[PDB]
This record gives structure tokens, C-alpha cells and sequence, in this order.
């Protein structure tokens, strides 16, 4: 079978098929209903490079030294020889490996000395929906230079990363969207959210167009497709953080031989996609691989999933998470750091951060919304996600949950030792200072293009954000 | 031919005891004033280092010589126009050797030269101990070894009273007793910062006493005339960089040979008048191009007005001009849409009261007078009756009872700009503006991280830092 990994950016379970109001996602809904829809799939981290380094190797990024977003780009650090890329396994089974889709990035926090792919095509701005992915160089090279070989293709879209784009074919009514309780119920929040869902509608159209191309090529009879987000949506407490908003992603498995109308509620981590793919194409998974096979007779159930947060751009941190089907455990190794520690990306791109800072100063946030704006953090957080799906009622200090807290604390310690978590080793001063310098130059370049002061007050910034949203179309 | 000293203090308003300032102890500067001529109406032509100093070293407004942007023309082949001489070129012509002395070994010119500004030299500020021995440093040692047969012109630059302010633990000032202008909040943060400013004045007063004892022992004082003056007004939020009297009005004392004691002068003097007056004292004619007036002696020429300007200040772009007679201040903001509180890294990094006022403004706690600086835009014209409004907080420009005075001063500014061919009316290049905007906004992010602070820190969080900073300073 050919294998496709169709990777969406920065998206939570916000498709219509997952129960989300107002959004129109017919093509992804149809793929889900025609195959298996997963309700408990989790990335191992909540930004691009660490989620993607992980799922392309079947290993948590912390196990392979890739835990800092970004790092090891040009310093002679190579993936350890025992750790193979997905494409090395597929090459062994006779596959040709293709990098397709507008996002021609691997986002690895390491170099390699063999190519990750055999052929490739080449704030983001999303390209028109009428893209013809199969007429670009990766696919053209495949069909012309390779005969009788199955393909493994990673197809990366830029949606739904910011900047969000309007969908004037089916515009979304901001007053009707469902907002998590940890953002303010406010016009700014809802307009930004409406554009997020309209960006999902835009990529949904693109997925429909891809499948039209694939059917026309005649490859849909012997192709299995994994569709999944790299991590959760680009909203303030979701992306970069280890709550369900940052970790839980759509995951659909589809193709001839995959029975339709299945819904799966078992724990899956994105590092499971590689071993499951190997198993699907007849390969044994090496013992070193941390991911589990989640489909077929060889599946291995999980008791837990795990995730990490280490440096993110210039913002240093050290956070770990353990989740079973019911409980989320989070450990902040640096409790003295605020959650809202300076991050240029969040301040530059997220109108709701300005909104919440403005409202926090005026004492207008709800109790649940204000938790993110405390000056420091509890060392441990424990959430009963059955009774508290938005993870705003920390149970870690409630002695009635202490046995559960200690179980999960102990599991995190066991896991860190078994995987030799490399995020426990500080980065060098030269590296941290480099990225401090990098994101000061980026911040100021971007704030300059807007004519705003680097020290702009939240209320003045909101004037800008209202105009920005109006120009986006909401 | 008498020796000439220009003793230049940094960033200081009329805040000496002899000018009527409570609590501060300035016995040495007081005595110098009382032993000579004290000037009550001396004004810089700009309110930051390079533009005021480029001006007083040439007798020309900085705008007349292309030096109006602080800083600029450091390394681009821009030279002082050949008709414009530096003070030291005139003094060289009269047989003087020119000495650059004091801890601040800088000229701060917004232009290059092809002739040295001085003949001998020694070599956030941190102020050196009061026991400094300026005559034991290389400028004076060179003078006495190589040129003792010539009269000297010396510019002696102190670092006080620029920030960071330094505590004076020998005569500590009680913050609860200092006199604060009405446009800053009567608040502990304001008063602690202000007490340290006044203790920094006390520190430089001690140094000035030590300098005069050393000059006396050197045997040169009998044949020396000394001009003591600030380069512009005090390093407080609405004073330095701005064209209110807090930014422009400076101590000025003339003392020594031929200078009769116990004289007080209430006439308009601009710092560009110091050079022509010095030329006249040493027996030179002043060329007609010089914009400064001789203010002392038989050739004195009275002023009707003084003038000042504000153009780019570090990264902050602006265009402001001022005209002042003895009574009225006129200020024209050429870019009224810009707020007064346009981002300036220096003010945000160095001024605790900026964080205090931003915090208080957000809580609606500033008085009406204090809130004027925090408006989102400016009136194109400001007019103040300084006799009745010495803090310049009651703008009369929209009061038709003062329109004749407004139009008189408006017209004088236009006349002056046309007569002097004001170069600040010509935009700087994009390459220059972008260079400095980057340079300083980088500096802001850098120093904020070094203090462990976010560049977007709230004013109230910044005030937690500023309290600890003041405590570490000693107040
Ligand atoms: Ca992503
Ligand atoms: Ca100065």
C-alpha cells in the first residue's frame, strides 16, 4: 500500500465531525466517517519542531535531543545512528519518499547525513485553495523516475497556522462559536476564533481538492492515509502548552481495507504513527522505538501519553506532562516563572493576549481566565478531564486526589529515567543568547512593520488588533 | 591675556541653593555665584548633550550647522561648514593652548572635524569619587610640561548630574522635604529619585570645591575667568529632551579676573552666547556670522529672545521649536499627531518616574497638570506666561486674549527659521533613521532582559524593580 501522512498545522478537535458548531468541514468529516476517527490522539509537544521531530522518528523529542524549539540546526548534531527516520524504514521496504504540500519544511531539531525524502517540491500567508499539488516537482519526479515502487508521502499544509484567513464562501458568525472557558467571552476573542475556524474551512477545501487529484491519478485504491494535526490550535493557552488544547489533535485513518464508521477512544500519541505505518507495510518495529502500534492485530495499548515543553523560541521553560484517559498531570520544573513569560510570537500574533492583559489589569478576567496570568505556577497540576475538560480546576492540592497525583508523579519520574530525558540538561549560554538575539531582532522588525512601540500598552495594542481583524475580514 | 575655563556640568536645572532650592547643600557653587555674576535667565539651545554642546562650542544653534539630530554625522564625512569655526580655533588664534579636562572626555559633536578640537586631553554614567585630582591627569600635566608660557582655554566636563544618580551619605537629603514641580506626582518614588538627583548635585559641588583648591594651589586663579554652566536642564522626564524651562534653563556663573562680586543678572542669555563673550574677553572680534550675543562688557548686545529646538533624540523622531522672551514661552510642535510620550529607550530605561506616571495614568490618578504629558497628541502651538505659570502647565495658545502674543512669537519663529536656514526642516535619510531606531530599541530589549524584566513589563511590575533600584542607590 502507498502511505500518506497528511499533516495539518496547529489544529485542535475543531472539525464539524468532532462536534464543533458552525464550522463547515465536509471533506475531513467524510474521511473520518469513511474510516477510523480518533478522539484521544496527542502530540508529544505543542510546537512544530518538537512535535514533528518526534512523529517522524517514533521517539519523544527529549529522548533524541530535539526538545528545544528550535535547536541543532547547524552545529554538527546528527540524529543518533540507532534512531532512524521514518523514511529510512520505508526505503528499506522499497518505498520512495515524497515531501509534498505547500509547507516544504521538516522542522527537525537536528541535521541528518542522508536525505529525509527522495523527492520534494522545493506569520504565514495561506495560498489559494486551487493548488495542484500533484503537478509540483515531488509527485512529477515520482511518476516519471520511479516505476513499480509504492510511495510514502508527507503532505504538509500551512493551515491552520496564523495568520488566519477569511472564508467568504461560508463566513462564520462570531456570536455563535464555542469558546473555551479560559478565554474571555468577548468580541475580540470571537472574531479571532471565527477566522481560525474559517481557516479550517479553507484547508478542508484543499483536502477535498487533493483527494480529487489522487482519485484522478488512480492511487486511492491502494493508499492508506493518516490525517492529523502536528499539535493543537494557535490560541494563547493551547499551542506551546501541555493542556489538551495544545496536545490533542484530529487523527483519521482512511483507506481501502480500513472499515468505515469506526470511532476510537483509546490513547494514541503521535509517536505511534511511525510504528503503526511500519506495521501496516509489513515491517517489524525495532525494540528501541518508543511509539506503540495502535491498529491491527499487533496493536499495543497505552496506559499513558507524555509530552514536554522546553525552550520555545526565546522563552526558556521546563514542563512535563503525563496523561491517562481521565487525568492530566503537569509538572512545572521552574515554578517561579509565570506562564505569561515573554514570548515574541505570542505577543506579535495573538490578539487575545493583548485582550487578556488589558482585562487582567482592570480585574475583568474570570477566575478561570486569570489562572494563566498569575506571577508564578504551582509545581504540579492535576486535572480530572472527565469533570473538567477545560483543565481549569487544579486538583494537586486536594488531598482526596493525592494518591492519583503520586501515581502520576511517580510515572513521570520513571519515564524520565527510562528515556534519559535530555531536556534535563541545560542548553549552553551561547545558544540561549543567540535565540534571545534572534527574537529581539525578529520582534523589533515585526513591530516596526506595524508602526507600533515595542512597549505598547495592552489597550493601545487592542486598537491595532481591532483594525487588523477588520482587515482580515471579521 | 587671561586663562579661560568653561566648567560644564551635565543635566542640571536652577537647583542650586543660591538659586533658592530648598534642602540641597551647594556651598562651593553658591560661593562662586556670590563672588561673581549669577545669571537667572541662561538657556541652552537644545535639551540633550550633543545638540547643546555642538551649539555652545560654535556660537551657533545646532540647526544652523546641521548638527540638530542627537546623535548624527558621527562618521559620514560631514564636516563643520568651513565658515564655522570651533571655539578653540579662535583661542588658538589668540595664542591659547586648548585643554579638554574633567571625567567626561567627550565633545559630543554631531559632525566631524579635520582640525583637533583640543590640543591636549586626559584620554548611564557612574560618577567617580569626589577625591579626583583633575590637575594630575594628562591634559594639565601636558600643559605645564610643554606649554606653561601660553594662556590656556580649558573645558572641564563633569559627569554629574547625569544618571545614574549617586547618593551623598555625608549630607543625605530628606525626600519628604524636597521641592517637586507640579507636573510630577507628589509621591515617594518621585521624591526618592529627586533626593538622589539633589545629592548628585551636592557631589559635584564637592568636586568643584576640590577643583578650585587645586587651581588656587597651582597659582593660576588670579589671571583666570571661569564660566560655570550646565549643558541643559535636569535629567527628569519632562525636563531633559523637552523645550520647557526645565529642559533649557541652566545655572550660569561668571567668576574671576575683572569680575566684580555680588552681581545678579536677569537678562536673556543663550549658551551660544558663551563663545562670543569669551572671544571678546580675550581681545578678539566676533565674526558677523556668529549667532550668539556678547553678554558681558562694553560690547554687550541685548537679546529680545532665545531660541531652542528638538529634532531626533536617540531614536525618537520629533520636530519642535521654541521662542522665549523674558516673560513668554512659545513652543511649536511640527508633528502634533505624535504623543509627547513617544517611545524613547533612554527615558524608559533610566527614569523611575516614567513608570510611576504610566501606572498612575492608567489608574486615572494623575492630576490634570501631570496628565498633559500623557495625551495621545499635542497642540500644534503652546504658549506660557512664565511669570504667572512658572511650571508651564497652562497653555494659553487657544485663549484669544493672548493671540496677539501668540502671533508675534509665531512670526518670530518663522523669521528666525528663514534667517538661520534651519536644517532641522530637512528630513534625515531612511538609512539613518532606521539605523538608530534599531540601535536603541535593541538597547531597550537588551537592558530589560539584563535586569530580568520583560520588554512588555507592566508599569506596576516595573515599579517593583524601580523601588529596589532606588534602595540600592541609597534612598
Ligand atoms: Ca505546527
Ligand atoms: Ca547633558
Amino acid at each position: 500500500p502507498n502511505i500518506i501522512w497528511l499533516v495539518l498545522e496547529d489544529i485542535s478537535l475543531d472539525l464539524s465531525v468532532y462536534g464543533t458548531p458552525e464550522v463547515k468541514t465536509p471533506n475531513l468529516d467524510r474521511l473520518a466517517n469513511e474510516g477510523i476517527r480518533y478522539n484521544h490522539a496527542y502530540a508529544t509537544a505543542a510546537v512544530c519542531s518538537t512535535a514533528r521531530s518526534a512523529f517522524f522518528t517514533g521517539m519523544h523529542a527529549t529522548s533524541i535531543g530535539a526538545q528545544n524549539h528550535r535547536s541543532h540546526l547547524d552545529d554538527g548534531y546528527y540524529l543518533p545512528k540507532n534512531i532512524k527516520m521514518t523514511s529510512q524504514f520505508m526505503r528499506e521496504a522499497g518505498y520512495v519518499n515524497l515531501l509534498m504540500g505547500p509547507k516544504q519544511k521538516t522542522d527537525f531539531n537536528f541535521s541528518t547525513t542522508i536525505n529525509a525524502f527522495d523527492a520534494q517540491d522545493g506569520a504565514y500567508t495561506h495560498a489559494p485553495t486551487d493548488l495542484k499539488l500533484l503537478e509540483r516537482p515531488a509527485w512529477q519526479t515520482y511518476i516519471k523516475k520511479y516505476s513499480g515502487q509504492p510511495f510514502f508521502a508527507q503532505i504538509n499544509y500551512s493551515e491552520t497556522h496564523r495568520t488566519f484567513i477569511a472564508d467568504k464562501k461560508n463566513p462564520i458568525d462570531p456570536s455563535k462559536v464555542k469558546i473555551p472557558s479560559y478565554y474571555p467571552d468577548h468580541d475580540i476573542t470571537r472574531r479571532d476564533w471565527a477566522l481560525y475556524l474559517e481557516t479550517i474551512q479553507t484547508v478542508d477545501q484543499k483536502v477535498g481538492n487533493l483527494f480529487s487529484e489522487l482519485e484522478k491519478a488512480g492511487v486511492l485504491e491502494n493508499t492508506i492515509v493518516f490525517i492529523f494535526g502536528d499539535h493543537g490550535r494557535a490560541m494563547l493557552r493551547d499551542k506551546q502548552w501541555l493542556y489538551d488544547g495544545g496536545l490533542r489533535v484530529p487523527l483519521i485513518v482512511w483507506g481501502k481495507g480500513i472499515e468505515s464508521n469506526q470511532v476510537n477512544n483509546e490513547l494514541v500519541s503521535l509517536i505511534d504513527v511511525m510504528p503503526t505505518t511500519l506495521d501496516l507495510v509489513g515491517l517489524k518495529v525495532p525494540d528501541y522505538v518508543e511509539g506503540h502500534i495502535f491498529l491491527g492485530k499487533n496493536k499495543q495499548k497505552r496506559d499513558y501519553i507524555y509530552a514536554h515543553k522546553d525552550r520555545t523560541d526565546e522563552t526558556d521553560d521546563r514542563v512535563r506532562a503525563v496523561r491517562n484517559l481521565r487525568f492530566k498531570y503537569i509538572k512545572n520544573f521552574y515554578p517561579e516563572k509565570p506562564y505569561n513569560d515573554f514570548n515574541a510570537y505570542k505577543h506579535l500574533q495573538y490578539p487575545v493576549l493583548a485582550l487578556m492583559e488589558s482585562m487582567h489589569a482592570k480585574k475583568l478576567l474570570t477566575h478561570e481566565q486569570a489562572l494563566f496570568f498569575a506571577p508564578n505556577r504551582p509545581q504540579e497540576e492535576l486535572y480530572d478531564t472527565f469533570n473538567d475538560p477545560d483543565e481549569v480546576n487544579n486538583l494537586a492540592l486536594n488531598k482526596n486526589y493525592e494518591e492519583q497525583l503520586l501515581t502520576m508523579r511517580k510515572e513521570l519520574q520513571r519515564w524520565q529515567k527510562a528515556t534519559n530525558d535530555q531536556g534535563m540538561i541545560d542548553e549552553t549560554p551561547e545558544v540561549k543568547e543567540y535565540w534571545d538575539d534572534f527574537f529581539k531582532k525578529h520582534y523589533l522588525t515585526q513591530m516596526r512593520l506595524r508602526g507600533l512601540s515595542p512597549k505598547i500598552t495592552p489597550d493601545d495594542y487592542l486598537i491595532f488588533w481591532d483594525k487588523f481583524l477588520t482587515e482580515q475580514g471579521k
